[PDB]
């Protein structure tokens, strides 16, 4: 099956929190979500305590970048890792998706809007309601 | 001179700033920090609407992250563009230096502190106080 690296901010807010959850079950029905391998306490989605070493957490999701055939990131909230996860992307020129909700009232960085080309890079502004159909419309 | 790009948050606070001005300050006295030859307003610091176009930031980042000898990027606040940044010199294989204020309360992404081996990429925790006599310390 194809292979898909999903992510998103480790500490996204509540609303945030439910997108990713509808986002990754919709991916299954396309492809391998290899970020889903590990439980997201253990990458640190509970906080430090529960999670494992910085250096095993950044090792495996280069593992699972290098191994991805497409990258979907939810770029809604501002995360170092989320952008460092997109620039280590991009230099493997990987396939990569990322959804941001301009309803959030933020302005999505120019360095990741900048980043897109229309084809290997995307950015898709989008209403939560219809992250599903959108995903469709992307991995028909 | 050896070519420095200093990276920080767009979006950063008060606090921040007045840590970037005295960062970009000190480096000075070690080179030629290519992220100032454009004025913060075009870069975004002030929105959108005094900023340059966003894939014109993204290239003219892209083109300085290039040409630099050294990246330092302050970490203290999650950006997607401080990240992507960092992603894209990482791949590049730059020589990084990230410094991260812990008294922020905050707790750093685990891709960056992850990423940290030592030489190449290292991340210092520091308080405002000693920032010069650290970049002194790193540039000596
Ligand atoms: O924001 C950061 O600085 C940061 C730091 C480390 C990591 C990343 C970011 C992202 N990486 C890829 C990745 N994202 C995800 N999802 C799904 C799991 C999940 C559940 C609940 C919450 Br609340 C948040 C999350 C995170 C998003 N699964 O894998 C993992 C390691
Ligand atoms: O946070 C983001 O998503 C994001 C989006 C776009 C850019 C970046 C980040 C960072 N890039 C590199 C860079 N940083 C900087 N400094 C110094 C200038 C300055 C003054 C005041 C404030 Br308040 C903030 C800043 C920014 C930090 N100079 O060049 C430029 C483009």
């Amino acid at each position: 099956r194809p292979a898909l690296y999903f992510c998103g901010s480790i500490r996204g807010g509540r609303e945030d929190r439910t997108l990713y959850e509808r986002i990754v079950s919709r991916l299954r029905r396309f492809g391998t979500v290899l970020t889903e391998h590990v439980a997201a306490a253990e990458l640190g989605a509970r906080g430090e305590e529960a999670a494992g070493g910085d250096r095993l957490i950044h090792e495996q999701d280069l593992e699972w970048l290098q191994q991805a055939d497409v990258v979907v990131a939810e770029v809604t909230q501002p995360s170092l890792g989320v952008g460092y996860e997109l620039g280590r992307a991009v230099a493997f020129n990987k396939r990569i998706l990322c959804l941001f909700r301009p309803q959030s009232g933020r302005v999505l960085s120019a360095m990741i809007r900048g980043a897109a080309d229309g084809s290997r890079f995307q950015v898709w502004d989008y209403e939560e309601g219809e992250v599903e159909a959108l995903l469709d419309r992307y991995f028909e």
